[PDB]
DNA sequence: AAGCTTCCGACCCTTTTTTCGGACGATTTAAAAAACCCTTATAAATCAGCAAGTTACGAGACCTCGAAAAAAGAGGGTTTCTGGCGGGAAAAACTCAAAAAACGCTTCGAAATCAACCGGTTATAGGTTTTCGGAGCTA
């Protein structure tokens, strides 16, 4: 996978900023994004998809391997909407399903 | 013959060196004064241990003044440590702008989903061991 260690490496390589502080830079950006959504502060991005929080309603659930049914409680969960610029970048590649 | 300049003699005054005289000290010599010796039988001192009464010399204490040593106070200076202010460069906010990029309209039909539980994936927090950089060092 792509890893924030690999971001720290890329940031050293391409910008030249030392990896020690680069790792803290990425992890702080990755922490403040969490702080925003944790506060229910919708995070809104352009040139990139963005971060919404959806209040899901009561839904039927199951044990898929037994067929037992369990209710799914209403909940607020984060939902990220890819943008058309990102979709256009991602639409086609390689030759196998993902 | 006259004027200028330079020696020379006469003198005036004070300081520096030498000589002489006088005074004082020290030593020597002589003269004067105090003292020593020789005659004494009789009177007074010698002394033995201890008691009873007294004190001349020593010790303790304090004062007094003066001086000496130490401590403090003063002044001269140099070295350095810090603070304030001023100046140039970089950063980042501030101002100005375009071009994307998102959002909405607006989706009926296609995913997304959660739930519990198994096995499996793997990013990486954390720790462990080690090159690179710099310490300067030395002429």
């Amino acid at each position: 996978a792509l890893t924030k260690a690999e971001i720290a490496e890329r940031l050293y390589e391409e910008l030249g900023l030392n990896k020690r502080e680069a790792k803290e830079l990425v992890e702080l950006f990755f922490e403040e994004i969490r702080q925003a959504l944790e506060h229910n502060e919708q995070v809104k991005l352009s040139g990139f998809g963005n971060f919404d929080l959806r209040d899901k309603r009561q839904r039927p659930g199951r044990n898929p391997k037994t067929g037992e049914e369990i209710p799914i409680t209403a909940r607020r969960v984060v939902t990220f909407r890819p943008g058309q610029k990102l979709k256009a970048r991602v639409e086609a590649y390689a030759g196998t399903k993902s």
